[PDB]
Parts: structure tokens; sequence; C-alpha cells
């Protein structure tokens, strides 16, 4: 009645040999907790990771907990339990390197281990960043080699470099990381040992919840950060062609704004890779609701009606309507100022609506435009003493140097959303509330809206 599990023979910091020449790692720890928690008696073994895959398969052992990464081509032979751990790639260097970007790279040598992720990934991205590859046999030769200078980066799993870090090696970590889909699991054979799978789940959720499991990670170098898991090699994101400011090309005819660059930042912080198609907002949902798009960013309000089909993350906007007046107008300074006045909107819009609303309250004149550019020429020329719009398309008009200003306190209209079809891509939702939640800590987030709405 033991459960006999098998691992790698030297996988630091998952499993190793310390100075006692005693088992000790993240897996080794973790796979001993789970065991307590559900009262088993464990028997590890280190006989190596294909080892162990042969040792499973005969039925020689329970398990396995070897830094395994979950794949759906493994699933044709293996049961996993959920993800124990999220490991990613990243440029280490020695600690006085002033190399931060993987564009630094051009012209550098790289090194990567033999046969690994990391090689591979090097290859995929070689012709977009122009570095040579240099593969090695092992981590002891490839560091050997960043330390006396003969390649300017290597590449290998965060939390290796990370625990390297903590023994005292001379390594920084400046570059991004980039997750690697599927993320770590526990496996018995398919269809054989639920039990295990289920036990390890529970006890897993217990140590995450108890803090248990941050303190293992802690005690290697890994600060536990929320990372969601993805799933593919990179996530089509599709949105509209020209809404600023939130996507929008500039003068170099380059896409910019708050939904690309607070996106790819959420993007960068969780390690997905995303690939953009600015093909227009309805373009965008059909293309989402087809299936031939992952998600949209698109400056899009969140509905109950698109909430029949869509799955949202966190709300990441406030969309408000404002007026605008013209700067040197001293006359506008509350909505009881706007008797005797005409304001313009957009037909059709919320500003077009709220207006007419209330313009026999306020005493003001509504004139309807079709044209956002002759508006706000209008209110430029003075044949329109006010408009109402979306508060940020003011703000930006403002900070792009139009001569407005806004005394007005604002009307809440909603929320923007990232939208994935409803029941697809649910990590993809988990790595935007999670990116989400850390730049609004950080600051990331205002300083992307301030990028584009702050003025002076």
């Amino acid at each position: 009645t033991t459960v006999k599990i098998a691992s790698d023979s030297s996988y630091a910091p998952f499993e190793f040999q310390n100075g006692q020449k005693k088992w000790v790692g993240i897996d080794v720890d973790i796979m001993q907790e789970v065991a307590k928690i559900n009262d088993w008696k464990l028997e590890m073994s280190y006989p190596g990771f294909d080892a162990a895959l042969q040792n499973l398969k005969a039925g020689q052992v329970d398990g396995i907990i070897a830094g395994m990464t979950i794949t759906d081509e493994r699933k044709e032979t293996f049961d996993f339990s959920n993800p124990y751990y999220t490991s990613a790639l990243t440029i280490a260097t020695t600690k006085d390197s002033k190399l931060s970007d993987y564009s630094d790279l051009k012209g550098k040598a790289v090194g990567a281990k033999n046969g690994t992720a990391a090689q591979t990934w090097l290859q995929e991205n070689q012709k977009k960043y122009g570095y040579t590859i240099k593969t090695y046999s092992d981590g002891v030769h490839m560091f050997a080699a960043l330390s006396s200078g003969n390649i300017a980066g290597a590449m290998d799993e965060v939390p290796v470099i990370s625990y390297a870090m903590k023994q005292g090696q001379d390594l920084a970590m400046n570059f991004p990381s980039i997750s690697l889909p599927g993320g770590y699991g526990f496996a018995v054979m398919k269809g054989k040992n639920s039990t295990l799978v289920d036990g390890f789940n529970k006890a897993l959720a217990e140590m995450k919840s108890n803090g248990d499991y941050d303190k293992i990670l802690k005690k290697y170098g890994i600060t536990a950060t929320k990372k969601a898991t993805p799933k593919k090699d990179v996530y089509t994101i599709a949105s509209d062609n020209s809404f600023a400011p939130f996507e929008f090309q500039n003068d170099d005819k380059q896409f910019t704004g708050i939904d690309v660059d607070l996106l790819n930042a959420i993007a960068k912080n969780q390690g997905f890779k995303l690939k953009w198609n600015f093909i227009g907002f309805q373009a965008a949902v059909d293309s989402v609701q087809s299936g031939h798009a992952d998600g949209m960013m698109s400056g899009m309000s969140i509905t109950d009606a698109r909430k029949q089909v869509f799955d949202y993350g966190s709300p990441y906007y406030s969309s408000n309507l404002t007026i605008a007046t013209s700067s040197t107008d001293d006359s506008i300074k509350s909505w009881k100022d706007l008797k005797g006045k005409t304001l313009g909107a957009k037909n059709g819009t919320a500003s077009f609506d709220y207006l007419n609303a209330h313009a026999k309250e306020y005493g003001y004149t509504v004139k309807t435009f079709t044209d956002a550019t002759t508006m706000y020429s209008s209110l430029n020329n003075g044949s329109i003493n006010a408009l109402m719009d979306d508060e940020p398309v003011i703000k930006y008009a403002i900070k792009q140097g139009q001569k407005f200003a806004t005394p007005i306190k604002p009307i809440p209209d909603g929320q923007y959303g990232f939208a994935v079809k409803k029941g697809s891509n649910p990590e993809l939702i988990e790595m935007f509330n999670n990116g989400l939640a850390n730049l609004r800590a950080n600051g990331e987030y205002d300083k992307i809206i301030d990028k584009y709405l702050e003025s002076d």
C-alpha cells in the first residue's frame, strides 16, 4: 500500500541532492506534503525522466512528478493533475550586462541547452532578432561560457536561473520571460490511479490556500506571482482599425493606443504571446464568434447582451461622456451655464441621446453632426458653443493640441472589457485579470493611460 513516485535524477530546483546527499526540491517538497495531506506512504525514486516514464508504463511505479509538461500528445497515454507549476524561458546574463531586450542580441552569440525548448525558441526567433545560436550539452558548460564572455546571454528556465542566483552565481534576468504552455503536472497511466490525481489536486489547492505552496517556492529563490498558464504558442487578438485613442495608427503607420499598449503590457507580464489583427470592431466580433480569433481588445462596452456570447475579463476602463468647450470661453462652467448655447453631438450616439434628453431641462439646443471632424471643427471655429463625446477622445484631442477644456463633471457610460467567445480560452481571461491586477499595482496601468490622455 505504498505510493511509489518516480522522478528525474538531477534537475535543480525541482529534484536534486543537497550537501547531505539528501533528495530535495520543489517537486520533492510538493509530493511529500501531498502524501502527508492524503495520509499516503510516499516512496520516491530518482531513475531519471525517461526511465521514469518507462517505469510508469510497466506499472513498476504508481505516478511521476519530474517537471513534466502537460501536452495533448501525452494525454494520449497519461492522465495529468492540474498544473502545479508554470515555468518560463528567458535570457540570463552576468550581473554587469547592459542588455535587457531581445533586440539587443543583434550580432551577439546566445546559448541554449541542446534538445530543449530554449533551443527551439531561439531558432524560431533567430530570423527576427539576428543572433547567433551556440548550443551546449548541459548547463555547466553553457554558464561557464556565459561567465567567460563567449556568449552574451544564455536562454534557460526562469526557475533554474532564479535558483542559481539564490545560490550566489553571477547571474541576472533583465529580459522578459516567455511562459511555457501546458505547465508541469503530476501524471499517472491513462485510466488508472485516478484517486492519486484527485488526491494530488485537492491537496495542491490546500497548499495554495494555506501558503505552504508559496513557502516552498520562496525556499528555492522563486517569488510566487499570479501567472496564468498558456495553452497555445500564441493567441490571436482582433480589434478595430481606427478608434483613437484606444486602437489607431500614428504617422509612422504603426498601430498604437491604450488598448494596444495595455493588452501587450498585460501579456508581457504574464508571458503570453499575442498576434493582433486590426480588422474592425464588427469584424473582430464575428472573428471571435466564429472561432477565428482568440479574443478582442477594441474599446468594447461590457453589456448583458454581449454576455450572452462573450466572456469578459475584469473591467479595465470607465467609459464616460463629457462636455468639451473652448479653452478660452469663461461662460460655460456648469450645466446651468448652458442656457442659450448650442451643443454638438454625433448622430446615433449616447452623447446624442443624453443631450437630447436634457435639452429641454437646461435650455440649450442640440446640433446633430454626422462627421466627427466637422463637429470638432465647429467647436474650433465657434459655430457651436460646446460638444459632448466620449471622455478619452476629448482628452486625447486635447493632448494632441486642440484648444479645449472640460468644465463639467462627466457622465458614466459603462465599462470597457476584454472579450473571448463564451466558454472559450479561459486561461486568456485569467491572464487578463492577473496581468491587469499587477499593472494596476505597479502603476503601468496609469502610465499607459496618462500616455494618451494626460496633457499640459
